[PDB]
């Protein structure tokens, strides 16, 4: 029932879940789409083609052009998507959309989209590809499919945000004794379930069957993306991230709040 | 096996039909992304937002800048991309890929992108929306699934090019004296095969339940997009259209061939 002009309807945790799972199916659809294509190391080399006054990698450069086009039309004035290039971003042509509050006043700072690159690049790339290769008549749409990966990957680590604030209003007395403590052991064990998290990745593997494989043969019934690379991308990847991003975050919620936690400290 | 720098492996029926197959699972995918967005009518209204120079709905705007982008990257060089705005596209800023002749010259003024985006937003979009109404705060959302639901509908309709092409060079002799006699319905008879057409679609419905239902969920199992939309998808618009493409491609095939057709004739 999420609705970003209700942020009733965004802090209920029941919803955030319901948000979460069908975020499960975008990142595989997505992947899946990327496993059309081979490793294409020029995609990620910094610098190959000598595009004019651009430093850094051809994906970096599409990404940035994708985000300045959307900035225009107010993508990130949304709470729930975060920047790869927050600084290089143009006032929108559109007027405001004009969120209702819901996060803490400094929640754009808490960004980790710099190891989202990182860890896509690196260990998600090669595993997903159809296999080692480069095609240069595949630059364009293989970096198209990263951008798609990479933004619905960043939007689910980011709604860590709406996790860790649901959270607090739920249990301020806890959460602020916790932030004054610095406790951030006692704040990871508070956000953290491993069973649920276990279940997840079980639903994770029966996806990657379902939408992975073909429903028209059962010769060649193996799925286009391995199921436990899927897994591992959660277990290894996006659940710790996702609980830096709440930590984070909560580490900072006494800045936004009022001078009434003298009574729970 | 295709590849695309070579023309015996593009020219492969064979070949075609997996790649067919496999754009069966990218429509799919496409479409149920979009359903996750109301029916918004703001997307599709001509000039409803105050954005300059510019003639159109808000997806047509904004699917203008992207091919814009991407026509800067040699997007529209490849055979089988086809511009939904073919002259409003931009010098590349990469030397180009240099592809090896595999369609006739005429190829590029093939283009059916116009009735595309008519029966999309006419037919589709109502269909699969989860419902009727506009939400302001997703129009960029609903408009990016629609441009990715567009682009890849319109590079399956236009690879109907690439299966007139590779069908003209199995059997010319039987072309030729179709083309010189101007039947249409005998080269529609040549390239339809009503048989495969219900087998792809029934494959469609199958797609549609393993794809859209949640596997965890597979009593009250409910697709996020309705199985018969899709079939109904490709049997009123997406089939009749790529035969279009077909007819229109081999209508006028005797422009690329010297004439020594004059055996034929
Ligand atoms: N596959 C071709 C054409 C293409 C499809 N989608 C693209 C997106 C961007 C650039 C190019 C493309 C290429 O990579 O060049
Ligand atoms: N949902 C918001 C933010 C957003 C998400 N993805 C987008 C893509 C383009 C533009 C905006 C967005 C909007 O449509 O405004
Ligand atoms: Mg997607
Ligand atoms: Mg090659
Ligand atoms: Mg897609």
């Amino acid at each position: 029932s999420m609705d970003f002009m209700k942020p009733e309807t965004v802090l209920d945790l029941a919803n955030i879940r319901q948000a979460l799972v069908r975020m499960e199916d975008t990142i595989v659809f997505d992947l899946i789409e990327r496993s059309q294509f081979f490793s294409s190391p020029s995609v990620y080399e910094k610098n190959k083609y000598n595009i004019p006054n651009f430093d850094g990698t051809f994906l970096e450069w599409a990404l940035l052009q994708l985000e300045v086009a959307h900035s225009q039309i107010r993508r990130y004035e949304a709470p729930d998507e975060t920047p790869f290039f927050p600084d290089q971003l143009k006032t929108p042509i559109l007027p405001p959309i004009n969120y209702p509050k819901i996060l803490a006043k400094y929640s754009d700072e808490i960004n980790v989209n710099s190891e989202i690159m990182k860890f896509y690049v690196d260990e998600i790339v090669p595993q997903v590809s159809c296999g080692q290769g480069d095609q240069k008549e595949n630059l364009g749409s293989a970096s198209t499919c990263d951008i798609e990966c990479l933004q619905a990957i960043s939007r689910r680590i980011h709604f860590g945000k709406f996790v860790a604030e649901a959270k607090y209003q739920s249990d301020k007395p806890l959460y602020i004794k916790l932030i004054l403590d610095k406790d951030v052991k006692g704040i990871e064990n508070s956000i953290t379930n491993s069973a649920v998290e276990q279940k997840i990745l079980e639903r994770l593997i029966v996806k990657a069957e379902s939408y992975g494989v073909d429903p028209s043969l059962k010769q060649n019934v193996q799925s286009k993306v391995k199921p436990e690379v899927i897994a591992k991308l959660y277990k290894d990847w996006i659940i710790p991230l996702t609980k830096k991003v709440e930590i984070d975050y909560l580490l900072r919620r006494l800045e936004d709040e009022d001078v009434e936690l003298v009574e729970k400290y």
